[PDB]
């Protein structure tokens, strides 16, 4: 399929994240470096949909790097599985 | 599909990354961090091995983050494409 990879700037584009997860059926490789920095409010609202996509519609999401001006976190639509080695 | 998370220490590790993407059709998130340190000869046969799979095989390799102990990069197999928003 696609692997969509996104830094969001806005709420709107956080809610263009779990469409591409949800509706799309896509992963996407996420960095909150932006948010994090810019606007705290965001960045805890992205946080709290990422939980309600875990909860709610059975995605996975794990961090990768948080490290040097990025925040990188996969999240995987049910019927993608990560698999650690 | 599966997307593979791998952080090789040896050549067969890395030789596993290859067959996941090419032989299973899986992307794979790498953590070059380990051979980068710990042996500079196998982290470059690692490139040389990303190479061919670029230039062969139609697979995808896009730097996510070298920062703080790791060394990230997505392998993607022809037929998933990565797509950046």
């Amino acid at each position: 399929y696609e692997i969509m990879l996104i830094r969001p700037k806005t709420i709107d584009d956080i809610n263009y994240v779990v469409d591409q997860v949800l509706e799309e059926s896509n992963p996407v490789i996420l960095d909150l470096s932006f948010l994090e920095k810019e606007s705290p409010a965001n960045f805890k609202l992205a946080g709290e949909k990422i939980k309600q996509m875990r909860s709610n519609y059975g995605a996975e999401a794990l961090l990768l790097s948080r490290c040097n001006d990025k925040n990188l976190i996969i999240i995987a639509p049910k019927g993608v599985s990560l698999v650690r080695k």
